């Protein structure tokens, strides 16, 4: 059986905490390949399976996920309940967010003439520094998320108390053992697109592409642009424009994070630095998110 390696120490399938298939019930599914349920193991948990007609590989795709998010300790990192591998269709038991993920949260939560004040800048900057302390400690552990995205962050709750978290890990998981079409590319530095280089640096260039995410209210990077389209114009010095009613020490995040070459790029620590001075500075989140009528 396969071993994981992670912040010194060697891990297998026998360190995975099993839980008893009797003491697991799914109460409603939440919305790729395998399924989410809302379950209970009372603890409420959410249950990713693994379709019972899979490969070989896919088996150990599902195992490796279980054990790098099982060997993670951080509060802006989805926690691993446990798993059910002993029986069929395998289980993977996660903390059960129920702000769901953040692209879907932010599409769906944006000020509306009916809900003017549903999100403020400082509702932002609060997720888009969660995720941060969650992308330093990565960092600081020397692991590559390698497809920070909204998509792959979830909240806590919808409402005001609402943490968000790093939660989908499978880009790392089949890097650590497929397609050009299904590459993250609109989150990808040059040097990974081209080169197929990874560091740090690799997240930070995706975090800026998040933090535009976070700041657009959930549109799509480099809107009009193809996935070609944009490999070409990031390669050649073009970035994507502020999103509407960004503020500018906002944005300057961003275009650092962006930077052509991975040195002159901040590490998370000092992210972290400028996110919080952004929420100090009442020209910053005082200003109003744009009303979708
Ligand atoms: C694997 C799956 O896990 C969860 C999904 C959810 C989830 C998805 N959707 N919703 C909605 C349920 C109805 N109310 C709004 C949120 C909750 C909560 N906790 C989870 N651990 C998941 C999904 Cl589905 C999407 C992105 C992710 F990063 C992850 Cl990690």
């Amino acid at each position: 059986n396969p071993n994981y390696c992670f912040a010194g120490k060697t891990s297998s399938i026998s360190d995975l905490k099993e839980v008893p298939r009797k003491n697991i019930t799914l109460i409603r599914g939440l919305g790729a390949f395998g399924e989410v349920y809302e379950g209970q193991v009372p603890l409420q948990v959410a249950v990713k399976t693994l379709p019972e007609v899979c490969s070989e590989q896919d088996e150990l795709d599902f195992l490796m996920e279980a054990l790098i998010i099982s060997k993670f300790n951080h509060q802006n990192i989805v926690r691993c309940i446990g798993v059910s591998l002993q029986s069929l269709p395998r289980f993977i038991l996660l903390e059960l967010m129920a702000g769901g993920d953040l692209k879907s949260f932010l599409r769906e939560t944006r000020p509306r003439p009916s809900q003017p004040s549903s999100l403020a800048m400082l509702d932002l900057l609060h997720v888009a520094r969660d995720i941060a302390c969650g992308c330093q400690y990565l960092e600081e552990n020397h692991f590559i998320h390698r497809d920070i995205a909204a998509r792959n962050c979830l909240l806590t709750c919808p409402g005001p108390g609402r943490v968000a978290k790093i939660a989908d890990f499978g880009m790392a998981r089949d890097i650590y053992r497929g397609g050009c079409a299904m590459l993250p590319v609109k989150w990808m530095p040059p040097e990974a697109f081209m080169e197929g280089i990874f560091t740090s640096k690799t997240d930070t260039w995706s975090f800026g592409v998040l933090l535009w995410e976070i700041f657009s209210l959930g549109y799509m990077p480099y809107p009009s642009k193809s996935n070609q389209e944009v490999l070409e114009f990031v390669t050649s010095g073009g970035r994507m424009d502020p999103p509407k009613n960004c503020p500018g020490p906002v944005y300057r995040i961003m275009t650092q994070c962006w930077q052509h070459q991975p040195e002159d790029r901040p590490n998370f620590a000092i992210i972290l630095e400028r996110i919080e001075y952004c929420t100090q500075d009442p020209d910053v989140i005082n200003t109003a998110l744009p009303i979708e009528y």
